[PDB]
């Protein structure tokens, strides 16, 4: 870019205009490598955005926004340019979606595929899929403590079908925190759905 760091204040200031300014100079001087960076700094402004929700600025509006207008940058320089693989799911006993969604936009947008299962869902069928598609990440959403539960007996199941050690588990939810991940026995736990974006991009390479 011009200026990769600007860039990535931007996407932390949820900056549209100057988002898109940036983009569209990129996309004219149409340097694959150019582009990469600009989305690798657009990643790092991601996080900011969480560090801005944690503090209290933001609110769960703009973590709905930020996923959205990264899908939006990376759609646009697409053109210009082996993706990790998530099992995403809100587990057996719950009903609670809304989060983890916005994990999955923030995923989807950070270039993981990601195999959302949708609600409520069995151990017998996470585990199922993961033998499947053989993931990268297993993300584990829940609120409701029989839900705490099916997430330990998931990992559990993986534990006995052989899959655990090749893999990585992230939990989320409302009362998720390092209690609850050493019961679930869990490789990390998010403070919020840009955190967890930030803690799987640590992980894959």
């Amino acid at each position: 870019v011009i200026d990769l760091n600007a860039s990535a204040q931007a996407m932390s200031d949820l900056d549209e205009g100057a988002i898109n300014e940036v983009v569209d100079k990129v996309m004219a001087k149409a340097d694959a490598d150019a582009a990469q960076e600009l989305i690798k700094a657009f990643q790092q402004g991601m996080t900011k955005v969480g560090e801005r929700f944690d503090s209290g600025e933001y609110f769960i509006g703009d973590l709905i926004f930020a996923g959205e207008i990264l899908q939006a940058a990376m759609d646009k320089l697409k053109p210009a340019l082996k993706r990790a693989k998530i099992v995403l799911a809100t587990v057996e006993g719950d009903l609670h979606d809304i989060g983890k969604n916005i994990f999955r936009t923030m995923a989807e947008a950070s270039g993981f595929e990601v195999f959302d299962l949708g609600i409520d869902v069995p151990v017998k069928i996470i585990v199922d899929k993961v033998k499947e598609v053989n993931p990268e990440i297993v993300g584990l959403s829940g609120v409701l403590t029989l839900a705490l539960d099916s997430m330990r007996e998931t990992v559990d199941a993986l534990k006995a079908e052989g899959l655990r050690n090749d893999l990585k588990v992230i939990i989320g939810g409302v009362p998720v925190n390092e209690n609850v991940c050493q019961r679930v026995g869990a490789d990390d736990f998010s403070t919020n759905a840009a955190d967890g974006v930030k803690i799987c991009q640590r992980w894959v390479g």
